[PDB]
This record gives C-alpha cells, sequence and structure tokens, in this order.
C-alpha cells in the first residue's frame, strides 16, 4: 500500500502538468506540489511513477513524460462532467 493521489480533480491537475514535461522526475514533482500543496512529495512521486513514463529520446524529441493509459485519463476527464 503506497500512498497516492486519489481525488480525480487533483489527478487531472497533476496530469496537465506531467504530460509533455521534459524535466526530471525531481523537478516534475516540485512543480506538481506547488499546484497541489496538501500532498507530500513522496506521494506525488508515487503517483507519477504509477501513471506516467519518461520516454528515451532517440535524439528527438527529448525525454518527455506521458500518461500511459490515455483511456483512463479520458474517464477522469469525464467524471469532471
Amino acid at each position: 500500500q503506497k500512498a497516492m493521489i486519489t481525488d480525480p480533480m487533483d489527478l487531472l491537475r497533476l496530469f496537465d502538468g506531467v504530460q509533455d514535461s521534459t524535466f526530471s522526475l525531481g523537478t516534475v514533482t516540485e512543480i506538481a506540489q506547488k499546484n497541489l500543496p496538501q500532498y507530500n512529495k513522496q506521494t506525488i512521486k508515487n503517483t507519477i511513477k504509477e501513471y506516467a513514463i519518461r520516454s528515451s529520446g532517440k535524439g528527438d524529441l527529448p525525454r518527455k513524460w506521458v500518461i500511459k493509459d490515455a483511456q483512463n485519463w479520458e474517464n477522469l476527464r469525464a467524471n469532471a462532467n
């Protein structure tokens, strides 16, 4: 049981800031915590490691993050009506 973000609206706010970010995990966390100050970095990190993945740029484009399950993401966008 590793602690994660579960509020959908919070997950959405996380995703819109992880998706396409080229920054390291560290920086990508720090930035997320600003937008989600209630959580502790480890939880954010845990959440990122869960839903996202850092590409390995074959040159282009550089290493960016993507949410692995575009489906699920769309459901969370739908739960927001």
